[PDB]
């Protein structure tokens, strides 16, 4: 449905998957980001 | 900016909050998410 703003994959694309009512992201940014703003 | 779809907070509002091309996530819903996920 939506692309991720980092991986920009499409939301089946990657392998893992969340899908909010307006936000979708993968393991891949989160993964990244959490390290960088942690 | 742009709420969670999942924390629904404003994107100051929560400690961390990681800022995306086109999506906004903070830690609270990658945290729970990725452990569903995951
Ligand atoms: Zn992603
Ligand atoms: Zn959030």
């Amino acid at each position: 449905l939506l692309y991720c703003s980092f991986c920009g994959k499409s939301q089946h694309e990657v392998r893992k998957l969340i899908a909010g009512p307006s936000v979708y992201i993968c393991d891949e940014c989160v993964d990244l980001c959490n390290d960088i703003i942690r």
